[PDB]
């Protein structure tokens, strides 16, 4: 602490310095560590007791913070700290903007980690408590919420770093190395292609569409043939189709027969009001006062949250995904994440985050190694170590977006934000999904320069490549900048200026199938200046 900032910084709520402590409270017991690692400090340990909503951290907040909200779906993005002013939360989709809301209806709340110029504060896991930054009063406090579960014996707490250096995308991309090793982090040494049908026919995907797809499909460089949400008669009940779709098992068998690793898309820990599972099982959900806790509002319908710390659930889950697995499907997209993590009542008093970890390690088991497992609309920290990909930003669209506020609503510029802004992630936590690529010439607003754009930024930073078009909508501009992004892939990205509030981002990848790359692209004017070799 020869540093006059880290003096004034606070640990457990006592003058920050190097050692081993022990606070006694009335209700918990902390005893910690405070030791210099490589690039700044590490604060470790274990607790017990009941900690509650627990302090770990305090300094006077900067005035700007590159802020990270806790799923997929989230920004990631720099706030003027001061002059911040809470959001309304929709009281549909209250638990996507936070787990814990009472914050994020006040203050500003980072989760996981929070940077400024020069320096990063982060948690190295999430497995039992939530972490998160909140600014209060002008100081930037740092807590583990563990949802007033109380522990017998010692838990160990989640790791704190505080990385100090000029280079402030080298302390995220460090910070993001600690959170692998944190997390034994799988990071696939091949990265699949593939095709996705969401993005042009939604929720009106038929199965005659998905054979006209399946037939082209042979003439581009796709390994993966996935289905998204629109066969399944209801959310939970997985194994069930409608419409014009055959059975589940069958269209694996038609998409495998065509020379293509099947994958499908679920929602695992969601169950509507209207579906069979629910309807049979009404006490396999979490709750509020005894009665079944709505986790959110989607497709016209109260959706519940599986309850992941039963045993009769995780079952269900394991023999889903092995029935899955059984017929083929080796690849998963598995949707709505943060449901299994909402705050409520449980069979079990364990945390959300003890739960929800509980039901990816369910899937993961019962889809084995050779299985790939896409996270979507997910808690990112508790993640690391079970899937194998993740969403890490709101979803793409067929659009720019020019009327789209920063606010999750679908947009093409606000997913490639995201991409951006998260991209140190990639190859450290898990592969990052910047979400498809739509390069279809109708059906379509987007211009050839804004496909480029989105595309070519996916290759430098050599995040995964999926593509959602009808594939007779695809012709040779399409063709083209698939092939040229496939090309760009391969190197170690950086974002040279992370914290930029003008949209306009630096980005160098070495080492890619084209040499030393490097994309100057600007969100604003929709342009872009790539140079290769
Ligand atoms: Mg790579």
């Amino acid at each position: 602490p020869r540093g006059s900032h880290m003096a004034s910084m606070e640990i457990f709520g006592k003058t920050f310095r190097e050692g081993r402590f022990v606070l006694k409270e009335k209700n918990f017991t902390v005893e910690f560590a405070v030791e210099k690692i490589h690039l700044g400090w590490k604060i470790s340990g274990r607790v017990k007791g009941s900690p509650g909503r627990l302090e770990v951290l305090r300094t006077k907040a900067p005035e700007k913070v590159l802020v990270n909200n806790w799923q997929s779906w989230g920004p990631c993005r720099v706030v003027d700290a001061f002059s911040f002013k809470p959001p309304e939360i929709d009281p549909n989709w209250r638990y996507t903007a936070s787990v814990v809301p009472d914050v994020l209806e006040r203050n500003l709340q980072s989760d996981y980690f929070v940077a400024e110029e020069g320096k990063v504060y982060g948690f190295l896991s999430s497995k039992i408590a939530h972490p998160f930054f909140a600014v209060e009063d002008g100081e930037l406090v740092a807590y583990l919420e563990y949802f007033d579960v109380e522990f017998d014996d010692f838990v160990p707490l989640e790791p704190l770093v505080v990385l100090e250096d000029p280079n402030t995308p080298l302390l995220l991309e460090k910070y993001a190395e600690l959170v692998g090793m944190e997390n034994n982090a799988r990071v696939p040494k091949h990265t699949p292609t593939g095709w996705c049908s969401w993005y042009h026919y939604f929720l009106d995907l038929t199965w005659e569409e998905t054979l006209k797809n399946l037939k082209l499909a042979k003439n581009f460089p796709f390994e993966v043939f996935q289905i998204d949400d629109a066969y399944e008669k209801d959310i939970g009940d997985w194994l069930v189709t409608r419409g014009d779709f055959p059975s589940v098992e069958e269209m694996a068998k038609v998409i495998a027969e065509n020379g293509f690793i099947p994958g499908i898309w679920t929602a695992p820990f969601s169950v509507s009001e209207t579906s069979d599972v629910f309807n049979e099982h009404p006490d396999w959900v979490v709750k509020e006062n005894g009665e079944p806790k709505m986790a959110y509002r989607n497709w016209n319908k109260k959706i519940y949250a599986l309850d992941l710390s039963k045993d009769e659930v995780l079952n269900w889950l394991f023999d889903l995904f092995s029935s899955l697995r059984k017929m083929g499907y080796r690849y998963f997209k598995i949707d709505f994440l943060f449901a299994g993590a909402v705050p409520g009542e449980r069979k079990k008093n364990i945390t959300p985050i003890q739960a929800f970890r509980k039901g990816i390690e369910t899937i993961r088991k019962a889809v084995g190694e050779d299985s790939f497992i896409l996270g979507c609309g997910s808690p990112l920290l508790p993640a690391v170590g079970c899937v194998d990909g993740m969403r890490i930003g709101p979803d793409t669209a067929p659009f720019w977006g020019e009327h789209i506020e920063d606010n999750g609503a679908p947009a093409a510029r606000w997913a490639l934000r995201n991409a951006i802004t998260r991209y140190f992630m990639h190859d450290r936590f898990w592969l990052n999904d910047p979400d498809c690529l739509i390069l279809r010439e109708e059906k379509t607003d987007l211009t050839q320069k804004e496909k480029e754009l989105y595309s070519y930024t996916c290759g430098v930073l050599d995040n995964m490549i999926i593509e959602s078009d009808d594939l007779s909508l695809v012709r040779d501009h399409g063709k083209k900048v698939l092939k040229e992004t496939l090309e760009l892939l391969g190197g170690r990205p950086r974002v040279q200026n992370i914290m930029s509030e003008d949209l306009r981002y630096e980005i160098v990848s070495s080492g890619t199938l084209s040499g030393n790359v490097k994309i100057v692209v600007d969100l604003n004017s929709r342009e872009y200046h790539l140079e290769k070799e």
